[PDB]
């Protein structure tokens, strides 16, 4: 029972972003991975709390409390409302950078003219703002605030060059890079630590993806 | 067993437009309707094929054929190949109006984006059969999805669309309007009810041809 006495909030699926009461604007995250790694540190000892984004269809997680949202905003609001009781922040939410300017109350009719364009405003970032919270001494019982990264890479530079910077940009303790697998075929695995280390993430399925991640956050939370 | 010897296509569900590998554009449907007449369909004897796009996580019918889809345009494509073998087409798939006028290969990596119209296709169904491209084409059925506003009732605007779009049968969401300008209501049962009074409102059409 590594995780035994812990009180863990994690942050899963994908936001949906409204346009009007049927249109959004989303991100293409399942859920599942978020979900696995909620339910193993349930088995592990620890007293999980998951805010779970349209991951619906999906079981709810034996032992876990569950909130749910819908909007990136909404996300905000759930995650600092729970978050100075947890001890571990685990952000496997695929959320949406940006949203609509403007929500009409009513849905919008499809026309025989030029079909306007979209204006969009930023959303605020969420893992950003909790690693300056505690840094503003906010979080006194904050010890561990875990990222999830997708890249691709760029001719600027290919997946790793890329999260290397993002984990010196948002500064949290572990960054899970290219992390989520495959139950079915088709459907560059990295656990970068704060330490330097890149750790690489065997291929895999999306439980022993879930165990080695809690797996490594529990020595982390040993070395502290 | 009325439908014995019936070759059905019926869309499902929801499509996703991408923006790139990861965002995309899409709409709130749970394809719930769809593959409650696809069931229902099957049950009484049809040859059913089901263009399924986003569900909630929803489970394959049985002895339905079906098709997967993600975007509208793998949509318009997929019933485009199956249409002319069927007897019957069932559109209750929300299909989206609009797709982003780029695509990113890769990542966008951190405004206005610009679109571009989809085509009708149940529209492109309509006129195509009365082109004579569908001889075995005898039903096609439409569904409206109204909130509605300061123009008209969600049921008024609903009117517009039965005219506008040209099918056979229109359900609204519950009410239901056929061609011969009869207007029925739909009595909120399960969805395997109202998917029932469908089925047996389209088949009284057949015999009506
Ligand atoms: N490009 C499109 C979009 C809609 N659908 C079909 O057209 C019907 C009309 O649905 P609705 O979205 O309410 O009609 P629209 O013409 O898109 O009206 P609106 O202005 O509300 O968007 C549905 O069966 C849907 O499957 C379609 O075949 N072609
Ligand atoms: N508004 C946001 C966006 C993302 N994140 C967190 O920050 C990490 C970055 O995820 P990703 O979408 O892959 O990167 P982005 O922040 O969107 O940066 P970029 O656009 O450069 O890929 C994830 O753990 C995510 O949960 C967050 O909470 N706040
Ligand atoms: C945008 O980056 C992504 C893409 C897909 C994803 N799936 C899951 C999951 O929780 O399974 C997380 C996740 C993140
Ligand atoms: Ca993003
Ligand atoms: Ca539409």
């Amino acid at each position: 029972h590594d995780m035994a006495g812990v009180k863990a909030l994690v942050t899963a699926g994908g936001t949906r972003e409204p346009l009007d009461p049927v249109r959004f604007i989303g991100n293409r995250s399942s859920g599942k991975q978020g979900y696995a790694v909620a339910r193993v540190l349930a088995q592990r000892g620890a007293d999980v709390t998951l805010i779970a984004g349209n991951t619906a269809g999906l079981i709810d997680p034996a032992g876990v409390e569950m909130v749910h949202i819908g909007s990136a905003t909404q996300l905000r609001d759930a995650v600092s409302k729970h978050a100075p009781d947890a001890n571990v922040l685990v952000m496997a939410a695929a959320v949406a950078d940006f949203r609509p300017a403007h929500v009409a109350a009513a849905k919008i009719k499809k026309g025989a003219s030029e079909p306007s364009s979209i204006d969009l405003v930023r959303n605020d970032d969420v893992l950003a703002g909790a690693v300056r919270a505690r840094a503003d001494g906010q979080l006194p019982n904050m010890r561990a605030i875990v990222g999830f990264a997708a890249e691709t890479g760029d001719a600027n530079g290919d997946v790793l060059f890329h999260a290397r910077a993002k984990l010196e940009r948002k500064g949290c303790d572990l960054l899970v890079v290219n992390a989520v697998g495959e139950n079915r075929a088709f459907e560059d695995g990295w656990l970068l630590s704060a330490d330097g280390t890149e750790s690489a993430l065997e291929h895999g399925s999306k439980t022993l993806m879930a165990t080695r991640i809690v797996d490594s956050i529990a020595a982390f939370l040993k070395s502290q």
